[PDB]
């Protein structure tokens, strides 16, 4: 059956290893496992590409389909069609939601970490960016917009969230939606959330929760964006989509997207509908991997003596504190170690480092060792 | 290699569902119903049995081919510096328009035309200066030094189309040059447009790269090409574009993070795979193609009120219908069973584009439709 304890050799064209190409540095940075695709996925695309030809296609009715099926029944958030935007990755469509709902006068809103494109966006785009610092509370990075009322000025314009958050992992809890909600709504702000992580909640009894989901009010003032590209790792062919419930702020969307971003490959699509279609068995038996290697990590991490790290709600990051060191530069110092972390001060934090755990449990002990080794000592 | 195959597509082919349900022949968008080359369908299945999809390099292999084909095919080295690859050709002209005009600039092309040559402006603000194509000696032929004192001055991007795409027009040496000096007479940065350059079907005439002229040019130009028309994987739409200018390069990447995503990493082995193996592929489908234009050509003339130029570049197809005193040309073959390109779309809207991309049996009942309809539907 499922076999995730699988090494594959690349000796590919992942540019997760060749950026430590010819050097003794294990790659755990950019977030994408080394699993191989469900074998539903695999087939489907074998099916697409003997067919033989591959023009202009038209959108995936298919996915559309699968896709509001998943979001009732595993979110309880029933989707109505025309709300569906398809894009090719999600990074776009956060940049095309800054260029649509918020003008050069206006500013965003996000946490710090979070993903470098939310306001990496705003700075290609023109315009600034507040950013709300992330608190640890309860061995959880927990968000508190209203406790950043008065470092507003009234020029914010558009809420960037992410649900679950990259890089710390934390999977908000329904009263801390609300509490973001109600943060929207008393400065009206447009809220765009990055839901990539939802199908990797590791915690039992926790369900992931749209924040459009919440009220008519939220749906009506937000897009969320979702994709299976991590889920089931496949991020290189990039099959995302966005959900605006609202008619105008859909308007305003596709008149930004159109021929600035093209459409969504022919086969993207093929692999996006068997991923959400048949491929949940596949996730099922991922989710336990990647539970029994993150339990791993995180109690290896504490054990050594300058490292703290929270146990991510949702896989496969992997927020490590290394402030504790007091090197000038973490991320570098383990390279030199033949450890290859995300650097931390991409994300709007230098003394962190990202760990990507989505890897056969063979290769997270090797790099355990490293670290053990390179910590003790002494360096 | 075989081209008469008749293919069912009840798929996710635009071509084909836009009349699914109806008893007309699609013969509107600009891809065939060819079947791709063995060489790139082995390539994908070979990528897709690896089974890891994630995150992929630029593919270094597609930049090597890509450099020896401008060479062999074109006469023009291009540096590995100087290659952008896109997802798809529309993405590229809208990133042209944007990084090298301004809101008070306009940009100059000729009609008719590909439609995204005069949307894109259109929907980014930008004023647009349209030149109109006239007939000399059977060709549709580009007189732009005849608009001179119609321009105002705000003029600064210059949209190249070589081959066109209605017109199916191969310029000249003479011809392109005359271009040049317009855009260096008035400024002009240059976007050509070159995506259908492997579909020349004139025997002893070669494609000739504007960028290719000079260095002035190459230093003002940006040249966009990609395998998806020639060898119909446009569905995948790994496109390239090159930019000799460092500045130029430095606006047009500025202006595309973020918002334009990297190329896939399935159409990254498909656009390898065919420009590296593909030719004698595409070699057959040129033949098939003259074969087939020459048959439509032949019989768009016999018709009574139609008239057409022979294309120089697969696989359009620009029919004048002006001599049939209806309204809507294209709603009016629509209705006999004919799917066409209404002209409207591309600023003319007495005319049909027939897309003789398809299996010569097929055509054949395509042209069967035209006579019942003309002989006489009026
Ligand atoms: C990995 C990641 C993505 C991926 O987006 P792509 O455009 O498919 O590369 C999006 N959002 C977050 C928060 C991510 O971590
Ligand atoms: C068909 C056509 C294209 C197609 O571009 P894609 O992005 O590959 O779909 C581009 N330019 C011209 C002139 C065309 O006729």
């Amino acid at each position: 059956f499922n076999f995730d304890q699988r090494i594959d050799r690349r000796h590919s064209d992942s540019l997760k290893w060749k950026k430590y190409a010819d050097r003794d540095i294990l790659p755990l940075w950019i977030a994408d496992t080394d699993f191989r695709a469900a074998d539903c996925i695999i087939d489907a695309l074998q099916q697409r590409v003997q067919q033989g030809v591959f023009g202009y296609g038209v959108t995936s009715e298919a996915l559309a389909e699968v896709a509001i099926e998943r979001m009732e029944s595993r979110f309880g958030w029933k989707i109505q069609p025309e709300w569906l935007v398809f894009l090719p990755g999600v990074v776009t469509g956060i940049n095309i939601a800054v260029r649509a709902f918020t003008e050069a006068h206006q500013s965003t809103v996000s946490a710090t970490p979070i993903y470098p494109p939310f306001f990496l966006a705003p700075k290609l785009a023109g315009r600034q960016h507040l950013s709300a610092a992330l608190r640890l509370e309860q061995q959880r990075w927990v968000l508190d917009l209203d406790s950043h009322e008065d470092r507003m000025s009234g020029n914010e314009k558009l809420l960037l969230l992410c649900n679950p958050h990259n890089p710390g992992g934390t999977v908000y809890r329904r009263k801390e939606l609300e509490a973001q909600l109600r943060f929207a709504q008393r400065h009206d702000l447009l809220v765009c959330s990055d839901e990539i992580h939802c199908d990797l909640v590791l915690e039992p009894g926790v369900q992931h929760i749209p924040f459009a989901s919440l009220s008519d009010d939220a749906a009506q003032r937000s897009i969320t964006l979702m994709s299976p590209s991590k889920s089931f790792n496949i991020a290189g062919l990039g099959a995302s989509l966005a959900v605006i419930p609202n008619p105008e702020l859909r308007a305003r969307f596709n008149r930004m997207r159109k021929g600035m971003v093209p459409d969504v490959d022919v086969l993207a699509y093929v692999a996006a509908s068997a991923a959400w279609r048949e491929g949940q068995p596949w996730l099922d038996a991922q989710l336990d991997y990647l539970r029994a290697n993150r339990d791993m990590l995180a109690q290896h991490v504490n054990r050594l003596p300058g490292l703290s790290m929270v146990t991510p709600e949702a896989s496969f990051l992997g927020w490590i504190d290394a402030s504790g060191l007091g090197v000038a530069d973490p991320a570098l110092f383990f390279e030199k170690h033949g450890l290859g972390f995300s650097s931390g001060r991409d994300f709007g934090n230098d003394r962190f480092v990202r760990f990507n755990f989505g890897c056969p449990r063979q290769l997270l002990e090797e790099a355990l060792q490293r670290m053990t080794r390179a910590l003790t000592s002494g360096y």
